[PDB]
């Protein structure tokens, strides 16, 4: 009830009872942790409107709570408000504070999220007002191009309309709103992204019109109340991009890869009070890592490490000369330098793993806790040469939060 | 009750049902992970006679199974026969392939352990009739000289008497049967291995005269039957080690830095039917990553990445230079190479992590599951470019194990 997480570099303890407040379950069970299970079936999303005041009077009871009025009138008026408009009509509506308060408060119990040091200087735009995919196409060229502030990157979170029935529903289909195309070759081997060869597919199955190359940014598959989703493209001013050059290797150039500075996540669903959006797309920075080492250097990625270790001149017969490992850093020292020479907002795995143990140190004390995932925090290189790797991590599941979602062209009841 | 486990590098999918044979617990709930504390109150270590039987047969039934020789005769004699001895002595005694069985599997559960593909190739010493620290200390002189086996790294563990009592207990009091020594120096700083300055303070508080220097082989302190240790220097020809050097910078010899071969852990606890070895040294051999980057550059450790990223003429101003990622992998790349050139035994993290995965297809198909903590198996560098980073993993403690338990000086009733 009282739980103790331990740093076994610097002896640091720290003191866990927020985990008490926690609510949804983890998949772990006494007999089996299952915290390497990347999508638990307590991550992925249909509520009925009996549970939704419980979920609705929690949320606003933290709410009034953190606006230094708990268990006031204006508290306890706004309880019985939502809870008359539950009656009425079985779904409710957060006001714009609210809101605001509930999509910072998902990030900032996003367990698996190194970045969340900033997770109070979120920008959250409302979009709850949206009606079509053209506008929701406009809300999202509009946080675009604000979180980008041309290289000055900022966190934004566009909220755009909450499910009701279910078969009425806002999605972004992209996972991300700027991604590479993927595109099969005769030959079977990938050109572009082949994470998205998939989705890449699909849009020209709606029509996009393909420059079949590398770093083709995608359109938006925007898909409005429900309806069929449609193609837009983002205004190629507004997309970002930084070439990757190295501060040694000239003909690092010569690779010609490139990659956007804007990660934007949009096939999540942020629950807030019991009620779900299922289009949210958000966005931060990026650290170095998720570009150099995840999607340049993953087998089922770019996967570029032959030909950054073929121009190193590397010893590539022998697995243990570690010519991987070598070529590995060398493309996250040019991801870095590339993105920085280009005032880039961009942090590097050592400096955000080290804000993140700040960050907890921070949560522990305000606020009794910091639901972390291992896991996923440590970075994908270098991880015990980072602090993040000697901090044991309770992972627990609070809320308001980010969830997962099947992707729509799964569920979506075609035309 | 049939459990996933997915690949997301090869879109591989494993069934695992061994966990349902599990039976210790593991920390998590259904409302907290707690696959990142480092050592849960469930992983460390006294019983009684009559929870003693159903472990026994437990571990008698899946015994007798895997000699093709379940619920016969010769199984069912063994089970009462055990089941009289437990009567009469509350205990009993294990037959040699009992035994012989117990450790290998021991070892086949260590889900920490990405060694596990060669736990059926262990060499077993039965230490059971060892009476002294002196017996002890020639068990295992001979256990590091034939796992050494001059380079030619042999599996091995040695086995002394079962806990009885308490208070008469076999204990190796070192962490490792070959360790450096740590010596707090004036100024606070260490010379040596920090890690062991407490332990090296034991040794001298019982009479070691310290050479006082950096990779001072530490003595063996053997507590035997409960009685006080006593100290023993291993004969340094038995102590193979291996001098690091590189194979492009020559001024890496000039850094002077060596380790010893054999890795050989002494300070857990074997549990087998119920019955408690607590003093069980096994060894095995190196993975390079365990001497390069835990021991070299843990911060809490020798902590060399300053002096070889100096040598290297490294940008050491920014932490975005990735200066201690660079100096990580040529670090690591001289522990291999230079064990490689001297024919002792040693794995990259590549090769050891490929034969994990592999491993975990055997245990899957010819035994229902391999368990499997992700937090520990996947390599302290490079954690993604390789294969473990993206294998889902069921974490589930089976038995027989090896277990922590509580250093011998802070529970032994000194004289
Ligand atoms: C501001 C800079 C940010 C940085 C540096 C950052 C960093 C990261 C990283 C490295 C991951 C691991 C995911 C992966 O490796 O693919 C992650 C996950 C995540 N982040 Fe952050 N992020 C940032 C902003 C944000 C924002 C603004 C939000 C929400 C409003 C957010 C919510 C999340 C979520 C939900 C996850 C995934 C958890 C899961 O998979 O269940 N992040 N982040
Ligand atoms: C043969 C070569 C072996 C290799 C390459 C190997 C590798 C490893 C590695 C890298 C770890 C992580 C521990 C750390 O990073 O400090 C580990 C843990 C472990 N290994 Fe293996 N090992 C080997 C042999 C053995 C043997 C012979 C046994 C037992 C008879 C064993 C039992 C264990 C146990 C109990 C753990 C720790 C689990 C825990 O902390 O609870 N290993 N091994
Ligand atoms: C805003 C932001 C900034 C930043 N630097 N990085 C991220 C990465 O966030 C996420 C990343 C993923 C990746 C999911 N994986 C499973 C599939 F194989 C890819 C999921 C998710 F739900 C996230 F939220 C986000
Ligand atoms: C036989 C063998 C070969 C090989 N290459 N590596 C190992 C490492 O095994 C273990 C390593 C540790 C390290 C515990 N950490 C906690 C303390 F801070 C160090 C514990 C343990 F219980 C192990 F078993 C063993
Ligand atoms: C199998 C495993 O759960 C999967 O590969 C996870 C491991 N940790 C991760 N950590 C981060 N940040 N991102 C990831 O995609 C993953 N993948
Ligand atoms: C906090 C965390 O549990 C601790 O640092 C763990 C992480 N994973 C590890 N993995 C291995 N192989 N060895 C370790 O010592 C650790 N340490
Ligand atoms: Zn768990």
């Amino acid at each position: 009830r009282f739980l103790k997480v331990k740093n076994w570099e610097t002896d640091v303890v720290l003191t866990d009872t927020l985990h008490l407040k926690s609510t949804l379950e983890t998949g772990c069970t006494e007999h089996i942790c299952m915290g390497s299970i990347m999508l638990p079936s307590q991550h992925t999303r249909v509520a009925t409107k009996d549970q939704l005041f419980p979920l609705a009077k929690e949320f606003l009871d933290q709410y009034y709570s953190s606006i230094k009025r708990f268990g006031s009138k204006a508290h306890m008026d706004r309880l019985e408000e939502v809870n008359k408009e539950i009656e009425s009509t079985s779904t409710y509506q957060l006001k714009d504070t609210e809101l605001i308060y509930g999509a910072k408060h998902a990030w900032r119990n996003a367990s698996r999220c190194v970045g969340r040091i900033q997770w109070s200087k979120l920008q959250v735009f409302d979009a709850r007002d949206c009606t079509t995919a053209h506008g929701m196409f406009n809300y999202i060229c509009n946080h675009v191009k604000y979180a980008t502030n041309k290289g000055n990157l900022r966190s934004a979170i566009t909220i755009f309309p909450q499910r009701t029935d279910g078969k009425h529903d806002f999605r972004v289909w992209n996972s991300q709103l700027i991604r590479y195309a993927g595109y099969k070759q005769p030959d079977g081997s990938t050109l572009g992204d082949p994470a998205n060869v998939q989705f890449t597919e699909i849009c020209i199955q709606q029509g996009w019109k393909a420059p079949r190359g590398r770093f083709d940014v995608l359109p938006l598959l925007l898909q409005a109340n429900g309806n069929d989703p449609e193609l837009f493209q983002i205004p190629p001013e507004l997309v970002l991009e930084v070439p990757i050059r190295h501060p040694k290797f000239d003909w690092f150039k010569d690779l010609g890869l490139k990659w956007y500075g804007l990660p934007a996540v949009s096939n999540m669903l942020l629950e807030i009070g019991g009620l779900e959006f299922s289009a949210c797309p958000f966005s931060g920075w990026y650290m170095g890592t998720e570009i150099g080492v995840r999607d340049y250097c993953d087998n089922s990625r770019y996967n570029i490490l032959e030909e950054v270790a073929k121009k190193m001149d590397l010893d590539m017969r022998k697995t243990s000369s570690l010519w991987k490992d070598q070529a590995l850093v060398e493309i996250n020292i040019a991801v870095l330098y590339s993105f920085q020479s280009d005032k880039v907002t961009i942090v590097d795995h050592h400096s955000a793993t080290e804000s993140f143990i700040k960050h907890m140190e921070n949560e522990y004390r305000c606020r009794g806790g910091c639901p972390a995932d291992w896991v996923w925090i440590v970075p994908p290189m270098s991880g015990s040469i980072t602090p993040v790797f000697h901090q044991e991590m309770l992972n627990y599941r609070l809320t308001p939060s980010f969830e997962y979602q099947p992707d729509p062209w799964n569920t979506h009841v075609w035309k």
